[PDB]
């Protein structure tokens, strides 16, 4: 009840920050998590024995992968820390617990292949969700884990408010399928220029939320340049390991996923940056001015990636 989680000095400033990162201690990622949900949310947001044991739950059910594992899940959810302390006043209650749980949940069990892999492995989970096919599957694993004894951490909540939580985390998880953002953001981008875009709708909000989980999931590409570089080699692990799979099912996979076309890898995030990353930031920092900071830093990289390959690293 008297109990704060507190952080050593360096980590206690830089948490603040959007651009943190969380280090390479596994053991201190919880209580850097704790820590955000305290701050963010209230020490009396959560029985702290339950969330404990949710969070081991969790990280439990996340996989030995090189990028969709424990860590992107913690570091989405930072993220997530950084943007609702620079909005304090613009999200309910219910949306600050949520957010910070769908974004620690929001890869559960991923298994480092695309939806794609599974559809054309034929995989169970492609016939039980033949859309957002792992991203359903993420949201039923939370459902699952939050049903374990000992593990509702939303028990002091009524019957109505745990069903809005729910329908937030569960929405919040869908939008994090790339293939729902470039929709999500043109519509986002139209209703802010004809000043239509209205909070109080149910919607937008939704829509805006999504925006969010976007931004969270890619905050990769926001980082100091060294963490953004090395976590490139992380994401392609898995892209390679991917398209080596297609090509034993006797399918030339895409560009991004065949470990022959290493040598483009400059140039590819570039077309990431400009099609995904900057028109992402770009609507959010319209949409939510103090986010800024993101854009700032996903620019910064870009000019990055444009030095690799002029040759200057
Ligand atoms: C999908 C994706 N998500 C990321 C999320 C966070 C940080 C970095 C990310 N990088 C990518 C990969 C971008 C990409 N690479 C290539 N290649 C085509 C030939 C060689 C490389 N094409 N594209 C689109
Ligand atoms: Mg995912
Ligand atoms: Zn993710």
């Amino acid at each position: 009840g008297l109990m704060q989680f507190t952080l050593p000095v360096r980590l206690c400033k830089e948490i603040e920050l959007f651009h943190f990162d969380i280090g390479p201690f596994e053991n201190m990622w919880p209580g850097i998590f704790v820590y955000m949900v305290h701050r963010s949310c209230g020490t009396s947001c959560f029985e702290l024995e339950k969330l404990c044991r949710f969070i081991m739950s969790v990280k439990k059910n996340y996989r030995r992968v090189p990028y969709h594992n424990w860590k992107h899940a913690v570091t989405v959810a930072h993220c997530m820390y950084a943007i609702l302390q620079n909005n304090h006043t613009l999200f309910t209650d219910l949306e600050r617990k949520g957010l910070l749980i769908a974004c620690l949940c929001h890869d559960l069990d991923h298994r480092g292949f695309s939806n794609s892999y599974l559809q054309k492995f034929d995989h169970p989970l492609a016939a039980l969700y033949s859309t957002s096919t792992m991203e359903q599957h993420h949201f039923s694993q939370t459902v699952s884990i939050l049903q374990l004894e000992g593990h509702n951490i939303f028990s002091t909540l009524s019957s109505s408010e745990y069903e809005q939580v729910l329908e937030i985390i569960r929405k919040a998880i869908i939008a994090t399928d790339l293939a729902l953002y470039f929709g999500n953001r043109k519509q986002l981008e139209e209703m802010y220029q004809t000043g239509s875009l209205n909070l109080n709708n149910q919607s937008h909000r939704d829509r805006v939320i999504g925006l969010m989980m976007t931004a969270c999931d890619l905050c990769s590409v926001t980082k100091l340049w060294p963490v953004t570089k090395l976590t490139a080699n992380d994401i392609y692990a898995e892209f390679w390991a991917e398209g080596d799979e297609m090509k034993k099912l006797g399918i030339q996979p895409i560009p991004m996923m065949d470990r022959d076309k290493k040598d483009e890898v400059p140039q590819g995030q570039l077309g990431f940056y400009n099609a995904v990353a900057i028109p992402c930031y770009t609507t959010l920092t319209q949409i939510l001015p103090p986010t800024e900071p993101l854009l700032k830093a996903c620019r910064d990289n870009l000019s990055q990636w444009e030095k690799v390959i002029r040759g200057e690293e």
